[PDB]
């Protein structure tokens, strides 16, 4: 499928819980979910090739990444880490992260048959979902 262009959060469910288990500073978190509730996502997909823009104020990750080939990001509380995108079904991808030690962590993208992007991002047993629609 193709995820490009912008996308606007609809849902979110476990994000603050994600960063509570994480260990994150309850001053910091309270930023990190406030800023994450109206983030401005923009993607360029072309073939394999993806170009992902999460923006918030506080925080803004900018991956470009091939599906298959390893590039650096950091987890989503802010550690270091090697990321390795596959595709898990046909409209899934799946990112598999190890720390430059820690929680297993990984995420994920989907979309559905009306055109939903759906996000997931784990920490060994807690899992964050957000949804989003393309603009
Ligand atoms: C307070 C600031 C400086 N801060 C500090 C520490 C951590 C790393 C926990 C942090 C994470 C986010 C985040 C995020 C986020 C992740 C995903 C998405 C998304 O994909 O929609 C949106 C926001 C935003 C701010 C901070």
């Amino acid at each position: 499928p193709n995820f490009s262009g912008n996308w606007k959060i609809i849902r979110s469910e476990n994000f603050e819980e994600l960063l509570k288990v994480l260990g994150v500073n309850v001053m910091l978190r309270k930023i990190a979910v406030a800023a994450a509730s109206k983030p401005a996502v923009e993607i360029k997909q072309e073939g394999d090739t993806f170009y992902i823009k999460t923006s918030t104020t506080v925080r803004t990750t900018e991956i470009n990444f091939k599906v298959g080939e390893e590039f650096e990001e950091q987890t989503v509380d802010g550690r270091p880490c090697k990321s390795l995108v596959k595709w898990e079904s046909e409209n899934k991808m799946v990112c598999e992260q190890k720390l430059l030690e820690g929680p297993k962590t990984s995420w994920t993208r989907e979309l559905t048959n009306d055109g939903e992007l759906i996000l997931t991002m784990t920490a060994d047993d807690v899992v964050c979902t957000r949804v989003y629609v393309r603009e």
